[PDB]
């Protein structure tokens, strides 16, 4: 039971769920169709592929997929443009009320 809620919240998702946001595998060509067309705000973190570690948030904003990059710093944090947090369920929760460019996130793309 217990299937169902509302609430005055844009922005519901749990951020230390990786199984609710975290794509793992999944490539730029999939996340993309997943995040392409998508109402605005839909985001999601798979393994980066450029390089070995990073990740790239792939975020659904003006008609396009806002691949938002997000470098490994040596001190066990990440730093996604010229921000740092604690760590991946720790920015994506700062991001549901500030705007990254033009839109927040919302909620993670489905599965």
């Amino acid at each position: 039971g217990s299937s169902g809620s509302s609430g005055m919240s844009s922005a519901r998702f749990d951020s230390s769920d990786r199984s609710a946001w975290y794509m793992g595998p999944v490539s730029r060509q999939e996340a993309q169709t997943r995040l392409q067309g998508q109402r605005h705000g839909m985001f999601l973190v798979r393994d980066s592929s450029t390089c070995p570690g990073d990740y790239v948030l792939s975020v659904s904003e003006n008609s396009r997929v806002s691949h938002y990059i997000i470098n490994s710093l040596p001190n066990r944090r990440f730093k996604i443009g010229d921000q740092e947090f604690d760590h991946l369920p720790a920015l994506l929760e700062f991001y549901k009320i500030h705007y990254l460019d033009t839109t927040t996130l919302i909620e993670p793309a489905p599965r």
